[PDB]
């Protein structure tokens, strides 16, 4: 089917193509088929819809096509019905447990950047990932494949360094310190952050509280080369693309399985071109690792891994058990993260993590002597240095430097819980805090989550506020209560 | 957030509802995002795309939505956000080996009869049965779940009789003949059939070239009732809605988990109202059963598994070594089953097969003494009876009772496959030869196939001609050449 191309103005979130009608019954194309349009080298995928939006011989393709392609408006292209991709078949080989070969990940890769591969298939390529599981030669392999099938940033400093966290833990706002902390101290710090996959807030939504986090590699280079850091979000750019679009799946199903987890942090971090890696694994009850052996074994993954890269690796195993510092969801997040980071002071499990990471890479830089960089990153902390770094981090990306944190908002709609019975706190489950949260509308709704004023093995008379949910609409908030009393997050004794 | 209804003449395959750009950033809406539309009784479940198609205060929702709710245009509409649904942990239990509830799988069916599991869920579901599996109290609870969530046939006659193949086994238009030979015997036989799903044809892609498969219920229960019979879609009607549904997923991962399999066709003879039920399974190299044995236990499943429904079954194991008669794809095997019921003479593999299973179903009938139900069904073919319901089922279906099938038009892009070396055919690859009809179109391409000219056991001389390839399409031609080649499908000795 030879037709003209219309630009229409939808983002369905995958590649649209408006066929008509009248074209469609003639071309024998049923909605969402998989077609190929192309004029001379030019090609794109997209999903098939039928609609008299668009004259006939005329087809419609998405915003979403524009990005990474060039199609003018009433440029004559060609639509060509597409048949399934051969990697299914790779993807069906992962489902009955077999290894795959280098070749057949790389397929399945630039089929998923192609878009030859869609949701019923990448879901179920996930799926089988998680559990049927990837070997370490899988791993390599898909890192590498990812990160080949996008652009590289080119930073004139160097070495490059980077942190970066499983996650898992409520309340991981701990590198929002750690890399205004690390730029201070002079060294060259891009961080790339996902948005919440199994969380209430991802520390891209977190940062998109202050800041804009979604910018092109070029912008990228302008802003870390002028400022030595930068708090961006990884899936904005073409940097791993084939990564933006699995997390995707994994932010559906709520599932992180470790193979891709460790292919997709490292596939952005070698796209960087960071060459000194500090991974964070929160480790207890309730998260991604309930054990130090788990961790241990998690651990020798990421520096294997990265071996393989040309990375050097270094691992700090933490303790995830609970929340870290007192706040879950984007807006209380970066309200707790800034003011910390201004004044030098906020909760001890906080800071502790912050200062005891950043201190790593100090060391790691070669900025500070063996065994006080921790002291180190306490002082830059303290003396207000991070602070001026990040008033600089948040300028460069399109944020008031001049923010005042007390005054961001926050959920209109709050509950609070208090303590049932006098006693000490002695637990506090990690997946329960998650879900609430997500129930006040986190992150999505940025002011929505929980404020916790209480920790484990902490005293408590009866009547004590235990924790606040806040949500901007008053339904939100009514199902998040309604899930706190089911769970009973916070346990006494 | 508070909307009034726009209805648009689009068509994804999927709810979408378009939300003005403004109305998305104020309510926090993204693309992709699951939206929840009500009015009063009135509610549908959305993927939100972002458009400047629709105005402030409007969101557009596709006409298709209104099959089965009772939009209207300019009504008042509340929009929300959808939580990701409860049963996606339910989805996760099973990737993580667990046994899943009744209530647990109640919650998975409600879901995605309600649209509220998309793609992701849908396929995570299907990837996780195909690799973990479901015991016989899932299934069980599985079926009537998918039952329960449909309408019912009400046809005003018993015993209701059935048959299905559980398919895998290439050119099976089989039941093509059972059903019109059992019903020439008097017998109520109301068939429903499956699209392709690891098949290069489905029953229901091979009945579509000669007569319409897609009825409401109230046709399917006039046209049986008159004629005592049918051959139709059963994706196109709401009995057992969840399982078309299913069925999208597993069309495009060529697989069809036991498990599902069973609670779909089970299912669908329930909601059917059937009594007595046979099932055909297929078994040998290079389908979904091997061996015997695991015949033997796949029956003994369909049988229980009918029990729980109330309903008789009996299993035939049939060979499914290789294809049955000699036609793969839709238009061949149609010419292939209605000459075969016209003349009375087709392939040995395909009358003896037809006969025997419509035998079967005489004697479950009622119609035949025990022993005699093959001769009597052989005598209803040869007689021309089967023929003369075959033509009332067709009319009834709004085909034409009077086509040739001779005159049905097959792919005129052709290449014979010819014998290497002289010998006899030892093997046919069953996964070769559905790969490469499939490759040539089929069924998507009514005219594309096979037609196989050789049998196993047969003598050949150097150069016989061993099958010809079908295509509509040059390229689809080649394709499958090219396939046909590297495959080497038959093995002479
Ligand atoms: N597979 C992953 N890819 C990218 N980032 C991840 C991944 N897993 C965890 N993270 C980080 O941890 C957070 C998301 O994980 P979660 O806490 O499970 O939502 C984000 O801030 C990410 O930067
Ligand atoms: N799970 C199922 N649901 C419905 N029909 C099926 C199923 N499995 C096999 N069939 C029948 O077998 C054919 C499709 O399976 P396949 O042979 O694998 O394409 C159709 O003719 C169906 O009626």
């Amino acid at each position: 089917m030879k037709a003209k191309i219309r630009i229409l103005d939808m983002f369905s979130g995958r590649y649209t193509v408006l066929i008509n009608e009248e074209d469609a019954k003639e071309a024998k194309l049923h909605p969402d088929d998989l077609v190929k349009i192309e004029a001379g080298k030019k090609a794109v995928y997209g999903s098939v819809a039928l609609s008299n939006l668009v004259g006939k011989g005329e087809v419609g393709i998405s915003r979403d096509v524009l990005d990474l392609h060039n199609f003018s408006e009433g440029e004559t292209v060609s639509v060509i019905p597409a048949g399934t991709p051969e990697s299914v078949r790779y993807i069906k080989k992962k489902m009955h447990g077999e290894k795959l070969r280098k070749v057949e990940i790389e397929a399945i890769v630039r089929d998923i950047v192609d878009r030859k591969l869609r949701d019923i298939e990448i879901s179920s390529f996930v799926t089988a990932l998680e559990i049927n599981g990837l070997d370490m030669d899988e791993i390599a392999a898909l890192t590498i494949a990812m990160a080949e099938t996008g652009d590289m940033l080119d930073i004139d400093r160097k070495p490059i360094m980077d942190v970066h966290s499983i996650g898992g833990v409520p309340g991981n706002k701990t590198n929002i310190l750690v890399v205004p902390i690390v730029a201070a101290a002079g060294l060259t710090i891009p961080k790339t952050s996902s948005r919440a996959i199994t969380s209430a807030a991802g520390t891209a939504d977190v940062v998109e509280v202050f800041a804009d986090v979604s910018f092109s590699l070029d912008e990228i280079k302008r802003i870390v080369e002028k400022v030595g850091a930068c708090l961006v979000w990884g899936g904005a750019l073409n940097l791993a693309p084939a990564d933006d679009i699995t997390i995707k799946a994994e932010r559906a199903l709520s599932i992180d399985p470790t193979g891709l987890m460790l292919a997709s942090i490292m596939s952005k971090k070698y796209a960087m071109g960071s060459q000194y890696v500090l991974i964070d694994i929160p480790t207890g009850k309730g998260v991604k690792v309930e054990t130090v052996e788990e961790a241990r074994s998690l651990a020798r993954d990421f520096i294997e891994l990265g071996k393989r890269l040309g990375q050097y690796v270094e691992v700090a195993i933490t303790y995830g058990g609970q929340p870290i510092g007192h706040t879950v969801g984007p807006a209380l997040e970066a309200r707790e993260a800034l003011s910390a980071l201004m004044t030098g002071k906020g909760p001890g499990s906080l800071i502790e993590k912050a200062t005891g990471l950043a201190g790593i890479l100090l060391e790691m830089g070669g900025v500070a002597p063996a065994g006080t960089g921790k002291k180190m990153a306490k002082e830059i902390l303290e003396s207000g240095k991070a602070w001026e770094k990040m008033k600089e981090i948040i300028e460069a990306q399109g944020g008031d430097p001049n923010i005042k944190p007390e005054e961001i908002p926050i959920g209109d709609k709050t509950y609070t819980f208090t303590a049932a019975t006098s006693g000490y706190v002695t637990a506090i489950d990690n997946r329960a805090i998650t879900a609430i949260a997500r129930a006040a509308g986190a992150p999505e709704d940025k002011g929505a989550g929980i404020e916790l004023y209480v920790k484990v093995g902490e005293k408590v008379k009866e009547g004590d506020p235990l924790f606040t949910i806040h949500a901007e609409h008053e339904a939100r908030l009514d199902q998040a209560i309604v899930l706190a009393r089911r769970t009973e997050p916070i346990r006494i004794e």
